[PDB]
Formats: structure tokens, sequence, C-alpha cells
């Protein structure tokens, strides 16, 4: 675990929304999935607009500027980089998957929760509960909850 943020306020800016979605409903998921984290954590975070945030949220497909291609509907949903500058902390979400606000398609804001774990600098779980577990579970707003192991993770990071 090398690199987190050394600041407690942190910024994010939306490049492009899918077309799977309201625009409303981007928004939302993905300002919900920032909270998760600032629930358990000092971090504050915030939505700008215009200028360079810390962290990038960017729907693409296939080949799309960073290396790490991705590979059509299916297989990997979306990948993010730990903090750093630049491409550090930008969570990409892979434009051939449907996402959706539930149980259809993919999740953006499981998804989203999920990269958003690795922006702030934590990796994959061995845990089938923690939402840092390597491969993507559904679960519906009545189930969903920061595992233990998740909230253990974070805090020793940033409490
Ligand atoms: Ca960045
Ligand atoms: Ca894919
Ligand atoms: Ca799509
Ligand atoms: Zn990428
Ligand atoms: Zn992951």
């Amino acid at each position: 675990m090398g690199p987190v943020w050394r600041k407690h306020y942190i910024t994010y800016r939306i490049n492009n929304y899918t077309p799977d979605m309201n625009r409303e409903d981007v928004d939302y998921a993905i300002r919900k999935a920032f909270q998760v984290w600032s629930n358990v954590t000092p971090l504050k975070f915030s939505k700008i607009n215009t200028g360079m945030a810390d962290i990038l949220v960017v729907f693409a497909r296939g080949a799309h500027g960073d290396d790490h291609a991705f590979d059509g509907k299916g297989g990997i949903l979306a990948h993010a980089f730990g903090p750093g500058s630049g491409i550090g902390g930008d969570a990409h979400f892979d434009e051939d998957e449907f996402w959706t606000t539930h149980s259809g398609g993919t999740n953006l804001f499981l998804t989203a929760v999920h990269e958003i774990g690795h922006s702030l600098g934590l990796g994959h779980s061995s845990d089938p509960k923690a939402v840092m577990f390597p491969t993507y579970k559904y679960v519906d707003i009545n189930t969903f909850r920061l595992s233990a192991d998740d909230i253990r993770g974070i805090q020793s990071l940033y409490g």
C-alpha cells in the first residue's frame, strides 16, 4: 500500500457521460459512491466542472489512451489508478458495458464504489463480502454496506 492522498479535500470531475443512463443518475451514482468512503474517513469530495481534478471519471471503450485497453462487453468492467499526479486517481468505466441504476446491466454505483477504493489507494480483498473483492457481484440498495474489511482497509490508509 504505497500511495495515498496527503490532503483531506479531494476533487473529482466527470469527463464525459455514458449514454446508457440519465445524466442526473450518473451524477448521483458517482456522488453516492464517493459518500461511501467519506463516511468512514476524514476525506471530503467535491465535484468540479472545469480545471484539473484529482480524480477524473471517464467512460471509454477499447484502447483509450492509457496502455490498459478495455475488452468489449463483459470481462473487465472498469479500472482505476492509485493516488498520484496526472492519471493517478483516475477511474475509467468500460462504455461497452451497459451501465444502470438497478440490477439490470452493470450497476454504476456499485462499480464506482469499488473503483474509488482503488483511487484512494486500496488493492483487492480476499473477502467475498468486501466491495474490494476482485469480482463484481450485484447487491441491491437494501443489502449494500461497506464490509468491516473494507473499513479496516481504508482506515489503515486514512484514519
Ligand atoms: Ca488524477
Ligand atoms: Ca468489458
Ligand atoms: Ca454503454
Ligand atoms: Zn483506462
Ligand atoms: Zn478492482
